[PDB]
Order: structure tokens, then C-alpha cells, then sequence
């Protein structure tokens, strides 16, 4: 039962690669979907010490139905559309998610072409973003972004499908939004406004003392515990991207968890408020342009095809 | 002695192209961050002594020059010359402004560009911009070894500086700038060894081909010129590749700095126009310049005193 | 399955090893501290990723413990036991928390340093603060490599992680503490033959000298412990050399990990009191104790659940 | 049972060691074994962490008899001689194996020069080669080399002796071959030739697609499955090395794998062929000099004597 | 003509700063340990090429200038001015020989200066001593930037180095150190807007704050001086943050090369005593210093020929 | 003017050293390359840019020397002279051609080597190869640092480079080249004190043994030369360890430039022959010269020029 590199640590390079599959096109797909890995490991053995690079394949509900026979992960959905008092969550087309990182963006380049390469005239992209490492693991925003995250054993927990779900043990789900942010608003506020959006000190990345931190804040809005009072968790690779002539800020969010539930209770919180809070008050500086959920199987999946 | 730019500065991994002309009543905001161009580039760059090695080059367009400053021009400072040739056509596009920034990591570059593009909202209207990666061991897009015959120490100076031809503006230099965009589905339906004969030189180990070997309509035949005193013309490039996959993008964004334009010219005519020897470049083949433009880029102290 | 702190985790370039005493009525915010711990931990480190290898391994006291926490003690937890020896000591000094902070970079170790000690200000006294640098090719400030024969993979998980018999406190260790100063001008008087006989290895190669050569009263005989089965009784040391060289501090700063402290204490014994074929250590001869504190390091997860 | 570093990866830097036990050197070569894991960490520990220093030890099939009284390995035995029509694969000389890496050099000297200190004047020196990575993780051929070593839990179960063999679980069988290859003939071939030679692209090291490669291709006649249709894989760790003036280009090939079976079916399709293809082409400009089979115990059989 | 001592080399990772007084009847020994300085730096420095960069930079005061030499003095060279402002002052310390040490990493540094010490033990008082370290991206205490502004290449030269105006020491440069502390209690408590107010830069962008709201008593105000040609006057800091966490030491080891102390003096001076426009610079109020001593650091061929 | 070759540049981690005698008829196959060999240089050198540091240094011997051109000869080109001491004897073996191929790593040599043999494969016989690996801190194969008094920019250049004294020729340099190999067993029999003695130096810190202190025919003492005029007499050394541990081979490959071949051979002299204090140099009682060539390395021009 061996998992794709979904555990796998942020890198300084990533590709973000969202296609739909076009009509016909199934055959070609599956082909690729076989010969993934062996393509990885093509580009990745020339850079073999430091290289790092990765590459997870996702594959979307309707697309699910189109490629294969059988049983359906049990969590796999269309991305559900928020449509909150203020503010939305899109959703929009996706059937295959290629999540590429590496130290180096050439090696990035490399698979991504070679992948495309193997799909021409099968699909059609939809989206494409490089990402870059932004000095000590900031963001757009200016915060350090990802030290949340689950490690070791309590990663492997909160991603990994297990016993729920056995016969895609080892897969996880992943749930992608591009989000576009307001700079200008942005550094129209004090540091300390910022601190209280965000819900942790900005230079020094300290949480907040829970006097302190708005229950609006993106940090609460975003804690979650569930019914047996654990926290639940999912695990983030977000990566900056931007371009400065069309005034491009953005923050590609990508999270995996063991169950869509997760990432969409988040969601939910964000978008539609609670009890307590109106909206996340990040949500006032960054909007969301995509929305797609993934299926990401166990490498094994993929090969025996 | 006049300090210039970074001019002579080697290839790095990572650059940001950016090209903006001036709008309408924009001259004076630009006027101040020229002038604040290399205080920002320190002020970004001190954060990351002493791997960073961030630099920015500014570069003033012909038309720009005008409506910028008063007194005398650079001595070649003229708008890019299209070239129609029977088959392949260099074009000449709008820009005022030449920003080419440079470091070991993006960051740094797209910070600066932050920075820069900060203080020029609602003065300048984007034109280009590119986002610039090394390509495995220093290859372009079409998997050659790109930069090897770049001119180093006392001949980069000698090629690119403005000197004594023209006092008031030694310690500058000229850019050249175009955006090329490659046919890979046709260049890959070459063989390794046709693709050689396209640039004169061995693709895996980057060894120039022999003379006898190497085709008159060759890449490096045809850049390769020697002036009237028989010494060779050299030009400084720092070309980035750069592409974007789902869009069919794999390009070549060339940037060559010469003392004098017309040494650059000299080699685009002879890729466009050709020789009697070869009818063009047969890179250009497999190669489409969609942008094209010449900037002045002036000593350091020149930006300064402003 | 319970989740240890890093004690697991091997030497690293930079340290700072703080020990502190619990005030009076400190107890609620000492508390506070050691359930954020990891939080700060993750709060600086991240900032460094991947490169950093931030740790911080938290220790509490015998007297410490009976103040902070109503139920059982670790089985082994005792203050650490003044040894009074024929010529030398090991004295016991006060300490009441252990930080013991490890990163690539000393900057990361004193972020951390300055977290913790923020949230601690007028609840504890600081006793002892050493900020450590690796020296060479991993040398203590005698010369020698300085780690060589530490446990890894599962031997180490073996020696330093309480296991079933204290089910109560399974993943947590022992950490003794000890910081040394060296008599450099002594030291150096021996010839390098006569060093290699103190320590019990080759100084500039670090190969163990043969069983035949070796002398009982060498530190590495010394140190050597089978136990009932046989099998080598087997600690985990984090030293780092520190110094000052104005006031002529030339120290190791000593710290050991173990299962059960009853493994250090018998080293320690050996050591200071002797055997029947040894006086004492003859390291000793030339390092004096200054410090001496015993520490219970308990697993992540009961500093989490707090 | 703890096994040698026989799943640590590829390195730049190597020394491949092969010596055999002269007469009445046996009660040395048994003191040398029980401190050889001491002697590594003594030079290690001093490069902690970039250095990666680690020595494979491996024992031939007629020193086993001379060193050891107990029970053998199930699958120790001489290396076999292949005679093939065109090409042999010659069996020479060699008692003890010493495959020793790191990321310098100067390591794998320092321990190589303290293993001899102790052996001179028991042992006779067979071979040694100084390995050094060429490139992107090229060969004197020119090509990615190593692409397809299994990793993780794969490369577990292809290596290390199992249940089938419990007195030396944790242990694996490692074949040599001392190759000098004739860059004059295979720098005559079009890049297009060569690649049909190894089976991949040459520059991208991607894999010929199967309607285009040859039966007589390396990646052909190394591919091999079993009788349960899965492949049998092998552990490679080659490495270059040459002398510009005596005109040497050469590949030091070692495989490990759990059972010399799968090592040497490879072999014998290389050498002797299959229905398909005469042999293998990369034989055409490639001869093997020296040929042994050793096996490596588990780390804590060395130590126990 | 002239071979400089390291004064213009870049900051480092680590720094160990050591200033001594000699003793009575010291003079001989220190003039011995002076001709053999930079043949210590190579012994030590030599083991760790190339990324070591290790360097000793070798300063003296003008009473010990007295002392140790007969014949001419460097033009500028007295004792450090102490400035009692009305609220602020500058405390001139003890000091005859300063060693500016750094390198890549801290063992370096500390092995030069044990070797340094160890020759000059019995002839020299320790006055102080402080091992310095990089704070994240080239931060200081009190979380800026700090450096930005230096000059670089030739710039640098003309700033630092001793020329014509006193050729009999050309090659040489002034070097003023003071230790501060920081009150970070009190700092902490301005907001980060404030903070920038106070030091005249943004505080995580580091982008100097635009002239028509850069505060008159600023930092980066009062630190600029223009001379009567109207040309900026400039000086090479080489600030090192230092610190103990216990203590709650918070320090910047404070350090400036000039061409001549005059420099140095106007900034303290504008700093200490004030403007017409500014009572003081409003970073002492969060900053105390602690020494102040005033060297010159000689060319190196006038240390060999001793 | 003259642009030299690489003789100034500093040592690194890897080398291959290449002696090749050229066969009858091959002088134009020899003067093509030479030619062509900057170009190769930069072919390979490029692919690894910027931490690569690949050069070759190309040196022509006196007999050589007279086959290939016509004209004048550098005035200190001649035959290595063989010295036959008392008791140790530096050996002349033959050699036309030296290739000095340096980079951060074995590879880039590799290739380089293989370019150059294959242009002159047919035209000349290897006579030597060795390849260079950095061994520990900048160790050799007797455990001592090694280089460390290598002199440093404007006094390289003044030790190294040809000036005035032979216009003609200005910007070359003399290399010798002998491939030691050493006793180790014997060496491993002396006491760490005994081998200082040998050197002149401390093992572990490489520190200089003072005067009083260090033999007259210790290594150091015996290669410190004063000319008339009492200045240093300097050589720029840029040894290489190298071996084969089945073969007991340990050795030092000296490699040697300067100005004059006089300053090389007077030192050499004074080691094998000795003086009035010294029998002979006592490392010689140790090692074991089995080459001996001297080369002359033109300026870059020199060769280009062909
Ligand atoms: C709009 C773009 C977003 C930005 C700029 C952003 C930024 C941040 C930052 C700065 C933090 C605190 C540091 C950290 O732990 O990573 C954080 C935490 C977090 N974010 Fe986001 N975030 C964004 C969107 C999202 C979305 C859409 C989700 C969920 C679907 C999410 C889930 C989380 C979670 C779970 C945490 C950790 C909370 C905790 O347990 O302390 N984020 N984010
Ligand atoms: C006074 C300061 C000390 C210094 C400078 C020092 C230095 C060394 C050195 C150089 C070694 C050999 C290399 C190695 O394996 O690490 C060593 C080994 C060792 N030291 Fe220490 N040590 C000191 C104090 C202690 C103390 C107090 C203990 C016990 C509590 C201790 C326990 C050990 C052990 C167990 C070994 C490994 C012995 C073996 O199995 O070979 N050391 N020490
Ligand atoms: C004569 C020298 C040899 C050279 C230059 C060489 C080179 C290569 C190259 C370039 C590849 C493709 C990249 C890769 O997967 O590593 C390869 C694959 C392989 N080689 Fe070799 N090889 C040699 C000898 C051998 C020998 C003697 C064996 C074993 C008997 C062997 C077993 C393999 C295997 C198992 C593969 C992987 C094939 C697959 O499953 O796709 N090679 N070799
Ligand atoms: C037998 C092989 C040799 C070895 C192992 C060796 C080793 C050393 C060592 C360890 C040093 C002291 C550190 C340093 O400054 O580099 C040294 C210095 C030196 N060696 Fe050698 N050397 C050898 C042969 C030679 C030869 C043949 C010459 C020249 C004829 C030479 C010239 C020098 C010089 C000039 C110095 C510096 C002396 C000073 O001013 O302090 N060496 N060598």
C-alpha cells in the first residue's frame, strides 16, 4: 500500500498543472497515468542528490467515472460551491491535477513538459501556476505560511485514507483554490491589524494568546476539533506566485486530507461564518478564481492499470 | 572614473524582464525612482548577503530619452530597426523602460519588481514581462549549452562600456532586447546531428564544431563577425530561457549589451538578412523574435544625479 | 504511541543549553510554557525550512517535578547524587528546567531561547547558559573527535527511551548534565602519545587504540560498561565545546541521554570513584565540574496535554 | 536484524575494493570483520553530516568455507563463467568485497587506508577502482545511469534475504564486474543508434516507447519478470572511473539483490540472449575484465565473533 | 602600493571582538604577536579554504601608539572623544589593541583568537569580549536591516582607506567600537510604524522611508551627513547583534571603519548631542552604550616590519 | 597587457595533472591544439557555472619548446636539472607537454582531459597521470596542511609572473612538476613531535615553531631563502595528494611556479644538496622523487596567437 509523495515537505519550486480531459481523450489518459512515475523518475535520477522533485497526480469526481469501472472512493465529490453572505467560493472545471515540486524549477519544467507532452491533443489545460519559496516561508501577505502543519505519525493520520475506505488505503484528497490578493488594501493596514487578520505576530510567526486572538481571525476559524475533542487537520503546501505587471499576488492554495469533510468544514467555517464570526477576515484581502477537488490514489493505483 | 551598472555582472538562476512604457504625464514619478532605483536594489539585496547577488539594470528607450531629460543623448540611442527579411521578419515593439533584474532566487527579483512597479502605479503601462529560469547545466530551449562564447574580464569591458567615442556617457552601455518563442515539435523532429549543424556546435558536451564541418548558415557562423581592423565583434548576453507549458510557451528571452548598437544590429542582419554565403540563420527556423527594442542603460552616478 | 521529544535527533553545529530554577509561586506559568513549548518550537523553526534542524528537548528536576505535578513520578527521577571522590568531585548545582536548544544556526537557537524566556520572566531564575560551536571535525576543546561511539537507529532507541518498564512515562529519557573546564595549559604540556593515553583513541584519526595498549584509568576504558547480559550498557551525549578566551574558558558542556540514570550514574562513578584497576578517569586530571543536574525529559505528547 | 548500507543511495565518490585471503590469513581477516563497522565510524563521525561515509562488506563462497563453520548462505557460490558465442563474462579472483562511499573522496581513502593497515601481510590485493560521479548521474556512455533502482519498500524486497533464509536475514548478495568500454566504436554511432542500444533518450533519459525499442536493447533484456508476472528488480550502484592516457572508460558495475538468481538470469540473457536477440548490445562495446559474487552479512554478524 | 589589512572585506556569519589593554613592560611581546598577526590568520585560516573567510583585522590606540612606536603618528589618531549629551552619553573606555575577527563559521575564530591570547597571556588585560553571530536575514536586536547603506567597491575605498593626505599610512583606516544594549522591554512596547519613525527604514521591507515623512531625529536622518563639497560622508559599519538570553543582553557590537575619525565623530556628535532640528537620535533611547574606544588599523606591511 | 593563464588562481578539491611526450611528426597536431585549448577550457568549464572553477594550465618544455616554434625562447627555459646529493636524488624523466587541470570536482577535469587527449591522440605518449583529491583540512599524505604559506595577491604576482626581466615573454611563468611518493611506515614510526621537527611546523594547528625552536634542516627552514637584496624569495605551490591504498602508493604531487626557474632550483638545491647547517631537507628522508619537469607557461595571448 504505498502512497504517492503526499507527505512529502514544501519544496522552493512547484508546478500546479489543472487539465480536462476532452472527449475521446480517455485512452491517452490512462496510458499517462501509468507511465507517471517512470517519467518522474526520468527527469528526477538527473538530479539525484538535491533534485527533491515530485510529482502527484489527482484525478477529479466526473473524471473518475470517465476513466474507470468499479468502486469510487468514498469521498470523492465535485468541489462544492460556497456562496457566502459576502464572499465565494468558486468552483470550476478540473480533471486531472498534477501537483509537480522540486528544489530547482527546471526539473519542475522538465516533467511538466514531458507529461504535456504525452497529453497533447487529449486535454485541454485549464490552469498552470509556478510557484516559488518566498524568503523564510512567507506568503503574499508577508506571514510565514505552513507551521501548522502535521508531521511524522499525526500527518500520516490526517492524509492517508486507511481501514474507512480499503480499497484505496494509502490515496488522499485534495482540495485546490488560486487566490488573488489585494496588496493595496493589504498594506493599508498596521502590522497589527494584520496580526489580528492572520492571528499570529507577523515578524516572529508566535501565535497569538487566545486573549488576544479575534475569533474572525483566519487561525480560529481555521482550529477545528472534532467529536472526540481531537483537532482535526489537514496538511497545506500553499506556494506565492504572481506577476507584477498585471499586479498578480497570489497564494496557491493546496490542502490534502484523509477526507474532503475536513478541508470543507474549513471551508465552510471561512466562507459562511459561525456563530461567533461574520467570515474570515482573510477573505477580505484574497479571493478565490478556482475551486477543484482531487482524488490523489496510492502509487500502486496508477501502475496497475 | 564613472561607476556604471551591472552590466559585466555573470548569468544567474533566476531574472525577471520587465518592459513598461511611460504614460501620459508619467515622466516626473519616473524621473524619482530612477533615482531611487539603486537604493531599492540594496535595500532588498542586503537581506540576503551574500548568495543573494541581486542586481537591477535600467535601461532608457530612444523616444523615452527625450521626454526624460534635457541636453545631450547617447550617441547610438535610436528605436529598435525592424528588419523585413525575405523569410523571417525581426519586430520592433513599444518600451520606455528596461528592468533587468537578477539573482540566485526569484524572490529576490520579484520582490524588486515589487518594489519598482510600487512607485511607477499609474505612471507606467506593462508591456512585458518575463519570469526567468536556468535550464539544467546552463542549456536554453533547445537543449544547447547557452552563454559559452560571452566575453569575460578586460574584453567584456572593452565590448561593452561606453568609453572615450562618447565622453558624457562613458560607463554605459546599449540592450537589445527580444522576446523569441521556439517551434520544439519541429526542432525535435530533428536528429542531434541536424540540430548541431543548426548551431555549430556538439549538443551534449558544447564543443564547437571544426571549421571544416561547421555550415555557413550556421548560428555561430553567422554571430560570429569580424570588424574592419580584423578583431572580432563581441557582444554580452545574458539570455534567460522562460515557457509556460499548457500554453505551447518555450522561449528564449535574449538581452545582448554592446558598447555600441551597431554591433548588434550588425549580427541581426546577418541572421534576418543574411550573407552571400547563407540565405539566414537557421535558427530562426525554429525561432520567432515577437518582441523587439533598444535601451540605453547609463552609468550608476548618471541615474543618481537626478 | 506515545511521542518522544527530540532526544533522538544527532549534533548539531550550534547550541544554547539553559537551566533555570522555578521561583516561588512560578508554577502556573511554568505550566503554561510547557504546554506551548512545541508551538514556539514550530513558531521559529519553520522559518528555516529545511535547512534549519530546530529542536528544543525540555527537562524537569526531581524537587521540580513534586512542585509542577500531582500523581506518579518517573521511576528513575532523583536529584542528581554529589560524588566525592578521593581527588576529584561531582558536585550538584541547582536546576530546576532544562532547555536544551539545537539548531544549524545560532540566530534559531536564540530566537527561541528569547520566546521561552519571555514567557518565563519574574516566575524562574537562570542558573547556567552556554552557547555551543562545533570545532572542527567534530573535536572537543582537548582535540579528539568528540561523539564517535554513539548509539544509533535502534541501538539508540534502545538505551534512551523508557519503554514498558515505566509504562506511565514510555517515550520520555534522562538527560545528565554536567559543564567542564578544561586546563588547557596542562593539557598541552602532555605529549600528543600521552594524550592518546588519556582518552583511549588516536587524537588526529580517532581509531580506538588497540586492547592491548589501551590503560584501565584511559576514558574510554572507563566508560565501557556491560551489562548482566553482557551486551554494552550504551548512552547518547550531545556535548558541545563553548569557551571565552579572554577570561581563559576553554569547556565541554556534557550532556547524556539514557533510558534509565542508573547507565550515567555508574559511568560517572567509575569515573570519579574509581575501580580496582583505576584510580580514577585521568580526564579528569585535566577537567573540573562546575554544574552537575539530573533531568527528566517526558514525551511530547504529556507537555501537550497540560 | 540489522542490515549493512546495502540501501543507502548512490554517492560521488566510491572505492570498490577486491582482495583474496592469502594462506594462514584467515584468523586477521576475522579481527579485521568484527571492528570494520568500529574502523567506519572513527573516520565518519569526524565529516557528521554531509560526509555519508558507509563500507558494504562482502564475502565470497570458497573464503566463506575458510572463515565460517556453520551454515552458508542458500545462495553463496562462485560467480558462473558465461561463454557466450560473441561476448564472456569472465570469473576472476576475489575473497573479500570492501564497497566503500561517500560525498568526498578523502573519506572513502581514510577508511580504505586503515581496513588495508590492518589486512597488509594477509590479504592480496585483486582490484581497486576510484569511482566519481560524471555529470548529471551519467556513464562513460553517456547516459543517465541508475534510473530504475527500485526505492522505499520495493527496494527492501528485491534486496535483503528474508524469511526464505532466516539464519542470514538482513543480508544480500552482491555481483561485481570491472567493465572497459570502447568510446572510439560507440562515439561512431548517430545519438539515434545509441539510443537504441540502451533503450532511453540519451539527453532527457526518457524510456523508448515499447512499439520502438529493441529486442536486443539493455532495458529490454534487463527488464525480467518472474513467474507471478512482477519484475524482479536489483539494487545497482555503478559507478565511472577511467584514465584519460591509457585510454580507460569504464563502468564499475555492482548489484545487490536478495538472491544471486535474479542477478545472474540478467546476465545470462545479456551474454547468451534470448529468442529474440543474439545478445546484448551494449556488450558490443563493453568488456567485462573482472567477474564475483559475494555475499554481505547483516551488520550485527560481523560484529558477533 | 600599500597592502591593506581586511578593513574592506564583507560582514560574516560569526565575529569574535576582543579589546585588551597592555600592561606594564607588555610592550615587547605585543610588538612580537604584531609581527607574526598575519601569519597566525594563515595558519588557521588556510585549513578551511576556500568558503572559511577568515580574517584579523588588528587596531591601536593612540596611547598605546606612544608606547609601542617612536616616530611619526598617524594624522587623526587620539583617544575616543567622550560626549555627555543632556540626556545621552557616549563613554570612552580602556582599550590599547583591538582584534576584529570573523569568519564563515565561529571555531575559526575562536582558534585564531586562542592563538593570538596564548602569546600575549601575561602582557595584556582582557577589557572585553563578545562573540558575535548573524540574526536571520542580516537583522539586528531590534529586527531591522542593518548594513544596508554601506558603501561598496570604490566607494568603499575612498571612504575607508588612508591616501595622500597622510601618506606615510596610507593603507591604513580608523576604527570606532562601542558595545550597546538594548532595551527590549521598552522597544517592544512601540508599535512596528513607531519603530520605523524611530530608525527612519520599513521595518520588513527595509525600504527607506520617503524624505517628507522620514522624522528629523531618525536614525538613518541624523547618521546622514553631506560635507561642505556636498558630497555624502560615509563610513563601513561591520555590527555584529550579540547577546545572553538570561541576563536579557541584547546587544549590537557596534564598529565603523573611516578614512578618518572625523567622520565617525560628526555622526556620534549629531547622535549624542543633537540638531537644531533633533535634541537626539531617538534610537538611544532604547540603546545604551557600554564602551567606546577609537583604533587605527595599520596598513599590513607596517605590522611585518616589526 | 599580456593576459596570463591561471597561475595565480587558488587551489581546489580536485586535479588531474597530465605529462605527455610528443611523438615524431606530431608537432602540428600539437600546435592545433594548443591553439584551441582556452576554447575547450570554456566548452566544458561553462556547464558548471559558477561553482565549477575549471582551468587548465598548459606548460611547454625546453626541448619541446625548440620543435614547435621558431624564434626567441623565455631566457630560464632549459632541461630539469638532476641533483644527485649525498644521499637523496631528484630525478629528470621526460616531458613535452604539462596539462594543470583543476575544478571543485573530478568530472569537470575528466572531461576536459578526454577533450584535449582526443585531439592529440596519435601525436603524443602519456608519460604521466595523476589524479589530485583535496585530503581533509587542506591536508597531504603526511597529515600536515599543506600550502599555507603560499604568498596572496600583489606578491603572487610579483613571485609568479614574468616581467621586465624577459619582455618578450611577460605574463608566462616556470612550472616543475615532481610526483613524490612517501615512506608512510617509516613516517608512522616518528612520535607526532619528531615529525613537527621534520616540517617545521605544529601538526594539529599548524602553527610555525619558533625560531629558537625549529632544526635548521627542517623542511620549512630549508625552503625559507633570502635573495641578495633581503627580500623573500617566493614560489606559488599547488601540491595534490594523491594514492592507491592496494599498492601502498601515498603521495604528493608538487607542482611549483615562478618568475625564474632559479628561485625553484636554489630551493631544491638547498633540500637535496643542504647547506652548511643541514646534510639535506629530513622530508626527502620520508619521500621519494620519482619525476622531475620543468615547464614554461605562456601567456594566454601566447597560444591563442598559433
Ligand atoms: C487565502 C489564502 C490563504 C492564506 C494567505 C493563508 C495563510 C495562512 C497563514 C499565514 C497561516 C498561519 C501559519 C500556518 O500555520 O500556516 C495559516 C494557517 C492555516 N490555514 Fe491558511 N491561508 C489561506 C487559505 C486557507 C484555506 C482556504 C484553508 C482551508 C481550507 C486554510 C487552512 C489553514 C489552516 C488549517 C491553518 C492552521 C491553523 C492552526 O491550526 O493553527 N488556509 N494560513
Ligand atoms: C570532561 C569532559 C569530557 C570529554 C572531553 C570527553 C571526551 C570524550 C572523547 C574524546 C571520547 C571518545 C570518542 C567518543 O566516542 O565520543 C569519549 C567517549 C565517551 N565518553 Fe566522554 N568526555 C567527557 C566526559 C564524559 C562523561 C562525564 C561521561 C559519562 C557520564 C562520558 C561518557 C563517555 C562515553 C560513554 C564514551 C564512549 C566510550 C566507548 O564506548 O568507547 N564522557 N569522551
Ligand atoms: C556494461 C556496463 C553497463 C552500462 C553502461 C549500463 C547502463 C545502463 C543504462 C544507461 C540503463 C538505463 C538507465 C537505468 O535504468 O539505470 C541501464 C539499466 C539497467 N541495467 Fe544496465 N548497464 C550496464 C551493465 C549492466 C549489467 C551487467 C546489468 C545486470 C546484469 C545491468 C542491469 C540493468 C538493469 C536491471 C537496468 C534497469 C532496466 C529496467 O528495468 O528498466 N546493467 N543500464
Ligand atoms: C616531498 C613532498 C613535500 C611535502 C609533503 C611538502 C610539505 C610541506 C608542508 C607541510 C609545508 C608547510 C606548510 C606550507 O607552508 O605549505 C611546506 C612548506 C613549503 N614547501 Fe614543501 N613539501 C614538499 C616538497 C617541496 C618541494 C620539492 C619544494 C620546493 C622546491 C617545497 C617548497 C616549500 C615551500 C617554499 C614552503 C613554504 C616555506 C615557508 O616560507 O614557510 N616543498 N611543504
Amino acid at each position: 500500500p504505498e502512497p504517492q509523495m503526499v507527505l512529502s515537505p514544501l519544496t522552493s519550486a512547484a508546478i500546479f498543472l489543472v487539465v480536462t480531459i476532452d472527449s475521446g481523450g480517455e485512452d491517452t489518459v490512462r496510458d499517462l497515468l501509468s507511465d507517471v512515475a517512470s517519467l518522474e523518475r526520468a527527469v528526477g535520477f538527473r538530479a539525484q542528490p538535491d533534485g527533491r522533485l515530485s510529482c502527484v497526480t489527482g484525478i477529479g469526481s466526473e473524471a473518475w467515472d470517465r476513466l474507470f469501472s468499479g468502486a469510487r472512493p468514498a469521498g470523492l465529490h465535485p468541489f462544492r460551491e460556497l456562496d457566502g453572505p459576502v464572499h465565494r467560493a468558486v468552483a470550476t472545471p478540473g480533471d486531472l491535477l498534477f501537483h509537480i515540486r522540486a528544489s530547482r524549477l527546471d526539473l519542475c519544467f522538465a516533467l511538466a513538459t514531458e507529461i504535456m507532452g504525452r497529453l497533447r491533443g487529449a486535454v485541454t489545460p485549464q490552469d498552470e501556476v509556478h510557484g516559488f519559496k518566498y524568503f523564510d516561508e512567507r506568503d503574499m501577505l508577508g506571514f510565514v505560511d505552513g507551521t501548522e502543519n502535521p508531521t511524522g505519525a499525526a500527518a500520516r493520520r490526517a492524509v492517508l485514507v486507511g481501514a474507512e475506505d480499503p480499497a484505496f488505503a494509502g490515496g488522499s484528497y485534495a482540495v485546490v483554490q488560486k487566490y488573488l490578493h489585494d496588496i493595496d488594501a493589504w498594506e493599508g493596514l498596521s502590522v497589527e491589524a494584520q496580526e489580528r487578520v492572520i492571528g499570529r505576530r507577523k515578524m516572529t510567526d508566535v501565535e497569538l494568546s487566545d486573549d488576544v486572538k479575534p475569533a474572525d481571525s483566519h487561525v480560529a476559524l481555521t482550529s477545528v476539533t472534532g467529536p472526540d475533542g481531537s483537532d482535526l487537520e489537514i496538511l497545506r503546501d500553499n506556494m506565492p506566485f504572481g506577476s507584477v505587471g498585471r499586479e498578480e499576488f497570489g497564494t496557491y492554495f493546496i490542502g490534502y486530507a484523509r477526507t474532503p469533510e475536513v478541508t470543507e468544514t474549513m471551508l465552510e467555517r471561512m466562507f459562511l461564518g459561525t456563530a461567533s464570526a461574520p467570515h474570515d477576515r482573510i477573505l477580505d484581502f484574497s479571493t478565490a478564481v478556482t475551486g477543484s477537488l482531487f482524488f490523489t490514489p496510492a502509487a500502486d493505483f496508477l501502475e496497475d492499470l
